[PDB]
């Protein structure tokens, strides 16, 4: 029996008795123990308040010494994500065999939360981002197209049944 099968559903039980705020883990719907579905809520006070946001974690046999792949669903408009999905994560600092998916979700929420315009993975996301930083949020133009996305969410939410 491979390692990598019960380090995962060890890591799963941890996730769905203490979840990560906001984040909610899963199987796929076929019970692969090695692709998990995360569904994301938008906090209050933020402009993804109400999103219903979904994305992937694709293990491989070897975990806990190779990283999974983390990659949303919803396309989402961010200086650190891809149009893919696929997301800006150092330790996808670097990867260990001691790093495990609650330090994974931490690091999403910490890459939402401020966004590194340095070395962006979306460039036009980016540079539209320091805008309105610049404005002090007083330029809607950024915001505008979060807010969009977050209502587009609620078509996902009410196909997929939540609960938001
Ligand atoms: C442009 O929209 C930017 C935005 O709303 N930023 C927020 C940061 C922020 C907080 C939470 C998330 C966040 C957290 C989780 Cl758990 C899920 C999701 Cl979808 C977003 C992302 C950014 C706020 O500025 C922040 O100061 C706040 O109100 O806490």
């Amino acid at each position: 029996s491979p390692s990598s099968q019960k380090a995962l559903l060890l890591e799963l039980k941890g996730l769905q008795e203490e979840p990560v705020e906001g984040f909610r883990v899963t199987l796929v719907d076929e019970g692969d123990l090695y692709n998990w579905e995360v569904a994301i809520f938008g906090p209050p006070n933020t402009y993804y308040e109400g999103g219903y946001f979904k994305a992937r974690l694709k293990f491989p046999i070897d975990y806990p010494y190779s990283p999974p792949a983390f990659r949303f669903l919803t396309k989402m408009w961010h200086p650190n994500i891809y149009e893919t999905g696929d997301v800006c994560i150092s330790i996808l600092e670097r990867w260990n065999p001691t790093q495990n998916v609650r330090t994974i979700l931490l690091s999403v929420i910490s890459l939402l939360n401020e966004p590194n315009t340095f070395s962006p993975a979306n460039v036009d996301a980016s540079v539209m981002y320091r805008k309105w930083k610049e404005s002090k949020g007083k330029d809607r133009e950024y915001t505008d197209i979060i807010r969009k996305q977050v209502l587009g969410t609620k078509v996902d939410a009410e196909r997929d049944g939540v609960k938001v």
